[PDB]
Order: C-alpha cells, then sequence, then structure tokens
C-alpha cells in the first residue's frame, strides 16, 4: 500500500528553474521594515538588510516578481527613479500607506542582482498607461538612443538590465482592484500591450491575468493568445485543521489542470505553447488587515512542500511560480527591528531549492489515498478534494547525472510510515537524507527559539532496493551518490 | 517495456453500464431498411428484421437514443403515432427524405423491450416548442388521466413506458441544424425546457447539447446547471491512415477530460455531479452524403474496442455513451435486402459487452508511446496526440467477484508483442482469450465473406504471472475464473 | 385581419389565386408570413404549391383537385417587417437570422 520505485535513467523532462520564485509588494513592512531599511543597523548602505539577504541568497531565487500585487495598479514606477530626495511621496490606493519610492526600479534591479535572482516585473494597469509601459520596458531594456535607455544611463546604469518577465496587469478583474475591468476590456488590453512591448523588445515573456472564473480564462486566451506567454493563476489557501490545509496541494493541482485545459481549447494559445505562471501562492488565512503578517506552521510548511514537489511533477505546464511573499507581508521570512524568524514555509524552500535536480526522472509511487471536505482562505471557503495521497514524491537528477534526489512528502499527521524504496540499477551506497519536521504539526520558529523547525540530515545506507522511515508530517529529500 | 498487471482485489471503482448504448437515427436506411422493413421475408409481424434483431440482441444493447441526430431538430413526434395509414408523410429537412413515420415513438419503444434497452429520446428544439416536449413526455411517462398519458393507452399501451433519458435537442450550435441556437439562447431554453419537464416527471435524466466550444459549454453549464444531469459531447474521426485513426481514441480522451473540468469550473454543476454524456462517436471520414453508409474497416473496429476500454476507465465522469449509429447510417450493422453483414466495429461491441465486468479493478500498463500529427473526420482537420500507447488494458470484475475481464488493446500496426501479465493472488489455471482480429487493417466482413474479421476464442493455461503474444491491431479479453 | 381592419372571409385562397395567374398567363409570386407564421407553416405552403411526391400538403393540393404541381417560382420571404406597422415587426437582426433561416430551408426542400 506504500512504496516507490524510481528509475534515474529514465528521463521523463526538464524541471524548470522558475518554479522556485519569489515575490515582494509594497505592502505592509515587506519592502519598508523587511528587505530594506534605511538606517536598520543591519542594513547595509543601500538600505538592504543584511540578514534578509543572507537568508534569501540561501535559497538560490530564480526570479523575483514586484512590485505588486494590489499596490501596482495604482503604482507611476517615474515616481521611483532619479535622485533619492527628488522622488514624490504617493499615498498607495491598496493598502493605505504613504509611499516614499525610496525603493523604486533601479533599487529593486540592484537587490535582484545581489540575490542572483531574474527580475520580474508587473506593470500598471488601473491607473497607467500604454505608452508608461512602453516607458518602463525601454527604461529597463533599451539599449539605443530612446529617451529612457538614456535616463537609464544617466542615473547609473549603462547596460541594460534585460527585464525578462513582464507581467501584464495585477488581479484586474477584482473590484478590488483599482480601475478593475471586465474580461472583454481586459483581454484586448492585455493584447494591446503585450503586442506593443513586443514590438520594442521581442524577447520578453508577457505573463497575462487569469483567475477562476473560466470565461474570463478564455477571452483573455482567445484575444491575446497569439502573443501572450503565460496566462497567471494565484492560489491562496488553509484552514486550522492539519489535513484541510495540506490536502489543498491536491486541489491546486486540479485547479491547474483545469486552466492547462482551457489553454487546449483556444488553437492558437494551445499551438503557441501558451503555459501557466502561478505568480501567487500560499496559505493565507489567518490575518486581514493592510500588513498581512500571517504566523505559519509547521502544517503550512509541509503546504509549501507538497507545492514545490507538485511543481517539480508539473512544471512543464508551470514553469514559473512565485510564493507570496518573501518577506513579512504573507511571509516566508519574518522580520523585527532587531533580527528575523525563518518560517516553516521559508523551511520549505530552503530544503527543497538545496537538494534538488534539474531533470525529473521516472517516479512510481504506491500510496493510501483519502478524500476530504474543509475551508480554505480568510473567508473560509468549503472545498473537496478526492483521493488525496498521504505519501507523494518526485525524483529528479542533476544535470551533470552524478545526483539522484529523492524527495517524500509524508503526509501522515499521526504515524511515521516506513517506505519500500526501489531504484534502477543503483550500485550499493552511501546517502544523506535531509528531513523537515518539528515537534507537532503547530509547531514555530521564534526569535528566542530559531530551530524548531529545522532541517535535520542523516548518513544512511542505500541500494537497489531499501526501506526507509519517514516521520509524520515531513519533507525528505534523499541525496543519492 | 510492456507490461499488465492487474490487482482483482483492489476495486476502483464501478464501470456504467450505459458505456455500450447505441443510437438509430431517422437518416437513409438505418430505419427503413435496416431495423425495420415492412413485409420483408426476413421481418417479424411488426416488421422488425429478424436477423438484425439477433444481432442487436448478441450486443446487450443497454440503452438505444432515437430518433436523431439532425432529424430530430425538425420532427414531430404527434406526426408518428397512431393506426400507421394515418401517420402523414413528411419532407425531413435534415436528411432530405420523405418520411412516413410508420415508425414511431410506439414501434421505438416495443423495439427497446424487445431488445431489452433503456429508451433514450431527443427532443425537437429546432421547430418544437415546449408544449410539445411535455406532451411527448407526458404519452411516455403519464400515468394520469392528462389527454396524452390517455392517449397511450389507447393505442394499445396501458402501462406508462418510463423512459429515463431525454435528450435536450440536439447539436443546436450547428449551422446545420434547424431552427440552430446561440449559446445564450440555448442555455435559456435548456434551463426552460429542462425545468418544466422535471415537475412533470422529476426521475428523468436530462441531456443538454454541448461541443467543441468552451464558450458554449460554459453558458449552458451556468444557466442549466442546475437543472441538467449531463452535458453531451459528440466525436467522430478516422483517416486513410492506420495510426491516424487508431490514435484518436488518446485524443477524446484529451477533449473528454477537458468538458470535464468545465464542469468542475462552474459549482453549481460540480455540486450537482453533471456529468458528461458521450452520446454519439465513431469513425466517420469517408462518405458525405443522406445515407452515410461508412464501410467500416477494422482499423475502424480497433478505434472502438480502444474507445470501450476507454470508457471503462473514465466511466465515473463519462457514463452515457452512445455508438452512432446501429445500422446502415455510419452503422454497425449493415443491411440489404436479402441479409446483413456485421462489420468490425459491431465486432468491438461483440467481443467487450460480452466479455467485462461491472467494476474496474487496479491495471498498471507499461507501453511504449508514440506521438502523431494527423488529420480526421470528413474535412480532414489537422489533429495532434502526444504519447498514445502501443497498448493499453482494463481489468474489470463481475458483481459477484468471480470472473475477471482483462481487455488489452495492441495497436500495434505490424508486430505482435508478447507481454508479460500479473495478476496478484491467482492460482495456477487455465482461461479464455476470445481475440477480434482480422488479416490486415483495411479487412472488411462481406455478405460473400462473413467471418474475415471475427471474433476466436483459445483456452491458455494462466497464473500469478504468464505470457501472451497479441495479435497486432487486436483487441482480446483474457477471461478468468477467480 | 389586423392590417386592414376587415372581415376576411377566406373565399379567395391559394388555389383561387393559381387559377387567376393561370388565367391571365402570370407566374404567381407568393409572400409568405413571418409575421405571425412560422418556418413549418411557409413549407407547408411551399410543398402544397411545389410538391410532386407524397408528402401530407402536396397529397392535400391533389385532394383538393389539382394533382400537378404549381410551380410558384418566386416567394417573398416577409413584407416590410422592419415597419412598426407591421404584425409582429422584427429588428435587423433578427429578420435577418430569420430571413437566412427560412430561405435556405425552403430551398432544401426546392432548390429551384
Ligand atoms: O499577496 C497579497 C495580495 O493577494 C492578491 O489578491 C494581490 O494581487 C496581492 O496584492
Ligand atoms: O486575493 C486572493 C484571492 O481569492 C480569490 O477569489 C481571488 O481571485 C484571489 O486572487
Ligand atoms: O474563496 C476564495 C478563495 O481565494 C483563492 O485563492 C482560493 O482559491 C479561492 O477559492
Ligand atoms: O495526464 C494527466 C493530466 O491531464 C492533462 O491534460 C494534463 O496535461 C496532465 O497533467
Ligand atoms: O539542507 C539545508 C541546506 O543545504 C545547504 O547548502 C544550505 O546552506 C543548507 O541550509
Ligand atoms: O548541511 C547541508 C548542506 O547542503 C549540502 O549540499 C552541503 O554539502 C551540506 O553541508
Ligand atoms: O455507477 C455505475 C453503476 O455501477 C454498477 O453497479 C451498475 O450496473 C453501473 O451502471
Ligand atoms: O450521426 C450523424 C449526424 O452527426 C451529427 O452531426 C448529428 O447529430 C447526426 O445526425
Ligand atoms: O457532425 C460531426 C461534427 O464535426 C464537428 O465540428 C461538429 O460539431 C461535430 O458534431
Ligand atoms: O473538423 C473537426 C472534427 O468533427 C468532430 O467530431 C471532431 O472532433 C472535430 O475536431
Ligand atoms: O479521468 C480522470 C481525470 O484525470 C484528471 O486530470 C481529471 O480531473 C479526471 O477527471
Ligand atoms: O465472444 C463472442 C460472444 O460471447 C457469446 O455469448 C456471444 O454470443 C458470442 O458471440
Ligand atoms: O462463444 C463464446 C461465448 O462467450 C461465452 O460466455 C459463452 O459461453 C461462449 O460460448
Amino acid at each position: 500500500s506504500y512504496g516507490i520505485v524510481v528509475d534515474p535513467k529514465e528521463v521523463v523532462k526538464p524541471i524548470s528553474r522558475h518554479i522556485y520564485g519569489h515575490f515582494t509588494e509594497h505592502l505592509g513592512r515587506c519592502i519598508y521594515g523587511g528587505i530594506y531599511e534605511e538606517g536598520s543597523p543591519l542594513s547595509d548602505e543601500r538600505g538592504f538588510r543584511k540578514d534578509v539577504l543572507e537568508a534569501v541568497k540561501r535559497i538560490k531565487v530564480p526570479n523575483l516578481r514586484w512590485p505588486g500585487g494590489n499596490f501596482v495598479s495604482n503604482y507611476h514606477w517615474e515616481d521611483g527613479i532619479g535622485p533619492k530626495d527628488q522622488r514624490p511621496v504617493r499615498f498607495d490606493l491598496a493598502w493605505q500607506q504613504e509611499e516614499t519610492n525610496r525603493f523604486g526600479t533601479d533599487e529593486f534591479i540592484e537587490y535582484c542582482r545581489e540575490i542572483g535572482a531574474e527580475p520580474y516585473i508587473s506593470i500598471n494597469m488601473g491607473t497607467g498607461t500604454l505608452d508608461e509601459a512602453l516607458h518602463w520596458l525601454e527604461y529597463c531594456n533599451g539599449k539605443g538612443n530612446t529617451y529612457y535607455a538614456q535616463l537609464r544611463r544617466k542615473y547609473g546604469h549603462p547596460e541594460p538590465y534585460n527585464v525578462k518577465f513582464w507581467g501584464i496587469g495585477n488581479e484586474m478583474y477584482g473590484e478590488w482592484q483599482v480601475g478593475h475591468m471586465t474580461a472583454d476590456e481586459y483581454a484586448r488590453a492585455a493584447k494591446e500591450y503585450t503586442k506593443w512591448m513586443k514590438v520594442f523588445d521581442p524577447t520578453i515573456k508577457a505573463i497575462a491575468v487569469g483567475c477562476d472564473d473560466p470565461i474570463w480564462n478564455l477571452r483573455v486566451l482567445q484575444e491575446a493568445g497569439d502573443v501572450i506567454d503565460f496566462i497567471s493563476y494565484h492560489f491562496y489557501t488553509g484552514s486550522d485543521d492539519y489535513y484541510e490545509t495540506v490536502s489543498t496541494v491536491y486541489l491546486l493541482k486540479e485547479r491547474l489542470i483545469g486552466v492547462k485545459k482551457l489553454i487546449d481549447m483556444v488553437d492558437t494559445a494551445r499551438k503557441r505553447g501558451v503555459k501557466i505562471a502561478l505568480d501567487e501562492w500560499n496559505v493565507w488565512y489567518r490575518v486581514s488587515d493592510n500588513k498581512l503578517e500571517e504566523p505559519y506552521d509547521l502544517k503550512d510548511g509541509i503546504f509549501a512542500c507538497g507545492v514545490l514537489v507538485l511543481l517539480q511533477k508539473m512544471s512543464d505546464i508551470v514553469p514559473l511560480a512565485n510564493l507570496a511573499q518573501l518577506v513579512n507581508a504573507l511571509g516566508a521570512i519574518h522580520t523585527e527591528k532587531d533580527g528575523l524568524i525563518l518560517t516553516p514555509v521559508y523551511k520549505a524552500f530552503e530544503l527543497i531549492v538545496n537538494h534538488s535536480g534539474e531533470k525529473l526522472v521516472k517516479t512510481h509511487v504506491e500510496s493510501e489515498t483519502y478524500n476530504i471536505e474543509g475551508v480554505m482562505f480568510i473567508n473560509k471557503m468549503p472545498f473537496s478534494v478526492e483521493n488525496a495521497p498521504f505519501l507523494d514524491a518526485a525524483a529528479s537528477i542533476s544535470e551533470d547525472g552524478k545526483k539522484l534526489f529523492i524527495a517524500v512528502v509524508n503526509y501522515r499527521k499521526e504515524d511515521a510510515l516506513k517506505v519500500p524504496i526501489r531504484v534502477e540499477g543503483l550500485g550499493q551506497k552511501k546517502a544523506t537524507v535531509y528531513t523537515l519536521t518539528g515537534p507537532d504539526v503547530n509547531a514555530r520558529n521564534t526569535m528566542e527559539n530559531p530551530n524548531v523547525v529545522d532541517i535535520t540530515s542523516e548518513t544512511i545506507t542505500v541500494d537497489t532496493e531499501f526501506e526507509h522511515t519517514f516521520k509524520p508530517f515531513s519533507c525528505s529529500v534523499i541525496e543519492v551518490e
């Protein structure tokens, strides 16, 4: 009833490196007090929190999304460039804060270079214009003599930033968004912005706004599916119950398959190979204010491990994903003036991203399954999932072919699971198992106790067949050879 | 590389018995000269062709759809009831033929009763009205003193017919349909007709029209997803090329998953458990006239075996399917005045429905796969399929738990496959393999040679592990006592 | 009659009109009713006039005295359907769709 079979010689498909993306919005203390804090003793002279930097570098961010989120739909990017003391203070409608614009495009790009991430910029389609977006693109990517390319040089960067990922609006369907649009308006607008941005720089990838309204999605695909590269999906989940939280990995799975099928049903989109960008996702159900400082526990970190494992298996369909968000706001990392906490959501990335290959290999998993009905998100919406596995895994190998990584999530709350594992043609060797778990499903890290939830390692002896006991509510990578 | 592991003690889900249903339209010689031929030396006292009747009983039809198809969207069911001599001759717009109406509701129900099939009636939403559909339903199902219930009694049938399946229109999106509608029109009308019909008889199942247009499907699910029970899907396929034909089993599979996910995306539909009725499907690509006598070959019968195995594994999403059509028109069975021909499409049904269980059990298949880019249907539309298997299987067990059926399709065009099969906890014993096969991919049965493509039986010995050599382009059922 | 507010006895009808046409040597040109009429009703008029087979309305023309088809060549698909004075008047989109529908099925029955 439980077992795992891996064939390292059978490569199924690449795993897109962008599944491990992140997102920082100008919301609460995400940016100001989070990644950035002028005159914190913990910041360098650019204002970057150095302790945050060290934690972000450790999870090897492939791409970073900015600046929103709801914020970008009332953000004018030119307010954020040039001599800092000359930048206007603006009232942000989305989260109802004064915004000083001291963190703006050039500082965001500097932050990306620092951490090694590809910038992923979202444009303003609420109060912004086509010209305004093309100017932002020209500023970042232009290598000619246009005014905004010159302006980037004048402000201290001769070389183009080459921003590759551009988000065509944020959540333009929602009544909460400034300048929100109907399906027809947004679909025509997404086609218009995308096609002209691509006339200026044909190398960019454009992410168009998707949601759960299947008519919305289809209008977007029908109208813009000849020029866009992704349609985005946002997924937020969770409740006080353990199984109700972690099972929604498998709800997310069905949601994604649905969006994929929509793409399949629009010839031009199916033919260009439009894909999905899961560009916002996390647990989010406890907090509902303008700071969103959700206190993640181990339960939430197991959900996060389950998503990363899922994306390794589905990255051909969903090559771009971005946890919402990096710091403080729905934060993987929580900061205080005098330190930081690494939540179990952070730990999920610290585990998977440091123990994972570039190619997915044939993995066949035997598992008991369960059915569940629960609630999710801040409004406690009911959902159900059928046949969610208690045990799930994905095996990957490194580019060179020297290392095998078997990630295993044991969702069982109540019991450890002894699992026979088979690996075809594997010698008999030593391997390290890295395990994320904690003392109970509501365990948390604090300033006082920063490692209640942490990754432990043990050496084990491995063969073509072997068994391993996986603790309850845990995720482990068996790193071999 | 190729292998099959079955666990007969792990029951995955039931297999809906309605996946093997059939469809007879008033099209060309499907009815007149097909199932029904008044005065033929081959017909009984009701005018039913007896040779056809024997062939239809052999495939254990679980439900039979009638009378269309494009036909029904200009059919007035009252034209086909009462003393046959007084039924009016009509010009059928769909297929441009005079319809004498000598085969109508009472004859159809009698036909269904004779073959043991549940009737499935489509209603006319092209030229018909709400009243007219209500009256048809009252005639068939009314147990009271209403005019139409009394009329059914008067014409010789006191007991109500209890027709369970009702088709809410046919292909109402297509410009070829008489009275075709926009999506918003049809979605509102489907809601209106279904809801009042269920006020008269809450026990019926309503099938609403779906297609390949996702906006159409979603209007229908959004507007009527609170009252309909199924959304229908039609699937026609085929080309001259062997792989282009059989691989579209797997195009269908993705089309179905598509429509299922549309249902998932409409909360009222999803919560009501709205399913798919694949209520027309076949190979159709050679003939384009008003008679549609598509000359099915073995390649086409292999596509059909592939669909039935697929439906065994997906019947929880697609519990109702109907091959189009039973006789002559896209015909599984082809008739002439002096006999009939069983096509390999008919043989697919002969094989699977006689050798299959009621519950699907755990079946893991190893198979090499292939990708293809082809054309399909009379207009040769391009399609592509990714990772179609060369080998597929579904294992099922009988209701009592005492017979195992392992259906296996070898799609390879040229080579036999010796496949290792494991059945968990099986003793060593004898079993029978029933195999639908023929000499080449284009083989056909004829009047002169009715058995070129047919089902063979042989004893083999099985055990917990055994092997069997499966002919190329063949389907087999290994039937085992447990 | 709603259009001219008169009692219409119908003592002059299709058969008398055709007979009048044959008397004067004119091709009949018949306008159909798209106000209170239906597609079936138009098709039945056409079948009565032009059918040469065994359809109910062809037989009906024979029963009333005229075994040979009338072969009416000109059919008016509606009259002034845009006008508010017309019974059952239509918008452009409604009339356009209906004209296509009536015309195409009438021509399936008689393509001449
Ligand atoms: O991540 C918080 C908010 O979630 C989504 O509703 C918005 O795009 C973002 O501003
Ligand atoms: O803000 C998170 C939201 O919950 C869903 O309704 C919104 O569309 C999704 O983006
Ligand atoms: O109820 C709204 C919830 O917000 C979204 O992320 C969840 O998917 C949606 O179901
Ligand atoms: O094969 C299972 C799912 O159905 C397909 O359409 C999706 O691409 C895939 O992830
Ligand atoms: O498993 C833990 C990760 O692997 C190491 O390289 C990272 O620094 C460490 O945190
Ligand atoms: O501690 C875990 C770190 O990640 C591993 O890859 C490093 O070698 C190991 O020391
Ligand atoms: O739910 C599907 C049903 O399961 C079987 O028991 C019935 O015969 C079949 O029609
Ligand atoms: O079965 C042939 C025709 O195919 C479909 O187009 C129609 O519903 C049916 O009349
Ligand atoms: O008649 C078969 C047809 O080809 C497809 O476009 C139609 O919708 C389908 O019903
Ligand atoms: O021309 C298209 C073919 O008719 C339909 O049945 C096929 O599915 C459709 O793709
Ligand atoms: O047939 C099983 C299909 O696989 C999944 O991708 C769909 O949700 C489910 O209907
Ligand atoms: O395998 C063929 C079928 O099994 C027997 O009952 C059927 O009559 C026979 O034709
Ligand atoms: O002939 C094959 C028929 O199918 C079986 O069930 C019958 O016994 C067998 O004779």
